[PDB]
């Protein structure tokens, strides 16, 4: 089932997502080959989560689905900003697929907030195409394994990258990476499932120490050009240099990316099957890196909300597992409630019901509900993922490594 | 005046040109600021040449044209390939504009072979936007001036970049750059106009020596990732890493770019107001670098042609100054012919008429005409630019630096 269509190599595909609030398009940027396939070898035609976008690989000769993955993107978030009503922008996006033996047809799809198709691209990949850029053979970024439970075929490979660390600050980076690892494996279900993971710390160098602070006019030369003030949101620390992120990892087996930023300023970002980015020297580093990994690895939604008032239409059940609009609550955590739990669960009864249907979630105070009064996905001070987030993360771990 | 709308800074705009043979689009990639404006300060609302694409900057408050430039692109050439009928691709393109004091509206337009609009983007640039990336203040690439005739405001600044040269091969690079300079200023009108130019050699390092050869499976880590087999044409050496090219030059004043590739293999190209790329160690380096600069700086067309058979429709007068379809020959070099010069000029009379209307030009043996039997824009063996190419180049030099 894996050996019938694939070789133990990776087909890396770089795309450009372009558009504005009115129309979106996808175009191919570049095809590359990586030396090993670090992804799954089972459930090849199934998705663990829908994502905001999907990739389907089909065998050209038979037309059969041979691989599928899903994700979210910085582009799809940008579409929800005021700037997307005024200008057309382009964004880099990279996806890792198993390398096919015979020609394969790749189809990439983007969906809107109504979970409808908003952009699509279908293209044929010929495995002997001379313009498939061979990567990860030489000048592999210095790295060290923090944790090695097994080979890349049996464990989940997580790569931790250095952002804003010069070559002389790498001992601080490796210490920071060890702290992220300790924070992650102190949370269930990661704690009990630690032997399912490989953690590699990748010493990707920056010319400058620290990160770009656009609001203060302090731009720096760094490995991935990360910056605060993403979408003019002060604490939103992201990078749109997705090709540079993946080029730094070429030759190192990886499935998931965590980026550590060498700064004391508060900030971070996390996007499903894209990457996590976080401050390493702010005191809230430990809950923040785990919260962002909840997004990037877990595909979890934010459970916090604001008082003031469109990202989750109330007529649509979200695909995210830890929030509901009560359209299709049976597909969520209804099976985890007691027979007498009130729906919605009044805030006055929070102590009576550790698991409930609490109004407020996915940035809205009304119409969106979360599974517990508090969670790692709602606040930094709360010590754990709620029971529903824990089940959702365990399902992801088991999808990639078995029951 | 220049000072009425601009500051002594550059607004660098990075775009992505995307599409296929059927439809094309433009989207914004990033806005940057460079410390000085090295371009012109006169004829701000005029174009020296039409180009295959145009940029018009307007003051938002008055709607008045405050800056304009024109160009051609690798994307517009890719549109003519078989691949453009099968897939949608994206290309990086960078343009330097003077930095506005007040909000400005930028309009970028691409034209097809019928000289009609094929893609357009209109967007407002607010000079106080915090997300305008400040560049060229630190980590300025090591460089040396080969020629300094005056400051960046009075002279044409030409930058020569190193491709495929490691840090230990920079003495060879500077020798190669001196050879390119010597070849260029041994040709009229450059020779007599040498005091109108600044030439800077920029030692942009490469991890590997040489350039990528996709057909041989020899991929290299180089400054700008130049490679052979572009568009599956074996000897076509190009780079599409336009952001990396401009990032290497941030902080160094430049208007025109020449890239030298550390290889003996034959290859290169020149695209109007994009860049020249050529191999420094092939024996044809001297006439080739000058021929390509004829394209990238001069906007000149190729005067050579093939026997066998759409880039130049025969019912349209080309915008290039050294070829004609005799649709509007009066706008070309008619004023340089003697009253008795036969039109077309028979090949038997080539010695009698140094300037004529010789059939064969712009890749076609029929319907397109060139100004002399031979020229630097037709062959490598011919020693000089024809008198019409010389006048066209002189008009470009005078447009940017005065009569
Ligand atoms: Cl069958
Ligand atoms: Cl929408
Ligand atoms: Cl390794
Ligand atoms: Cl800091
Ligand atoms: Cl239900
Ligand atoms: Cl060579
Ligand atoms: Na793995
Ligand atoms: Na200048
Ligand atoms: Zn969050
Ligand atoms: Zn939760
Ligand atoms: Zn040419
Ligand atoms: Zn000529």
């Amino acid at each position: 089932n894996f050996s019938d269509y694939f070789t133990n190599k990776t087909l890396r595909i770089d795309y450009l997502f372009t558009g504005n609030a009115d129309k979106q398009s996808i175009c191919l940027d570049e095809l590359s080959e990586l030396p090993v396939w670090a992804g799954r070898r089972h459930h090849l035609s199934e998705l663990p989560l829908e994502g905001n976008g999907q990739i389907v690989m089909r065998d050209v000769a038979s037309g059969k689905v041979i691989y599928t993955t899903s994700f979210s993107s910085l582009f799809q978030e940008w579409l929800e900003t005021d700037e997307a009503k005024e200008v057309t922008k382009g964004f880099e996006n990279t996806y890792l697929l198993p390398y096919p033996i015979k020609p394969a047809e790749v189809e990439i799809t983007l969906r809107n907030n109504k979970r409808e198709v908003s952009a699509n691209l279908k293209h044929v990949v010929k495995p002997d195409d001379i313009l498939i850029h061979k990567k990860g053979l030489t000048h592999i970024t210095p790295h060290k394994y923090l944790l090695k439970s097994g080979n890349e075929e049996q464990c989940i490979d997580v790569a931790i990258l250095a952002e804003g660390y010069t070559t002389s600050e790498m001992e601080t980076f490796y210490k920071d990476a060890a702290i992220a690892c300790e924070a992650l494996f102190s949370h269930e279900p990661f704690q009990s499932m630690k032997n399912r993971f490989n953690i590699v710390a990748v010493a990707s160098p920056s010319a400058d120490s620290g990160v770009s602070a656009p609001k203060q006019g302090a731009w720096k030369h760094t490995a991935f050009g990360s910056h605060f003030d993403t979408f003019y949101s002060d604490r939103y620390l992201t990078t749109s240099r997705v090709k540079a992120i993946n080029d730094a990892l070429a030759g190192i087996p990886y499935e998931h990316i965590i980026i550590l930023a060498n700064t004391e300023q508060y900030g971070g970002g996390g996007i499903y099957n894209a990457f996590t980015l976080t401050t390493a020297h702010h005191p809230n580093f430990r809950p923040v890196v785990v919260h962002e990994f909840g997004h990037s690895f877990g595909g979890l939604a934010d459970e916090y909300f604001y008082d003031e008032d469109g990202l989750y239409p109330l007529n649509i059940e979200p695909w995210e597992q830890n929030i509901t609009t009560r359209i299709n609550f049976a597909s969520k955590w209804e099976d985890m409630l007691t027979k007498t739990t009130p729906v919605p669960t009044p805030v006055a009864d929070k102590a009576k019901y550790p698991i409930g249907v609490y109004e407020g979630g996915g940035y809205s105070a009304k119409g969106i509900y979360r599974p517990a009064f508090d969670c790692r996905m709602r606040t930094n001070e709360y010590p754990t993922f709620c029971p529903v987030c824990q089940r959702a993360i365990q399902r992801i771990i088991e999808f990639y490594t078995g029951k």
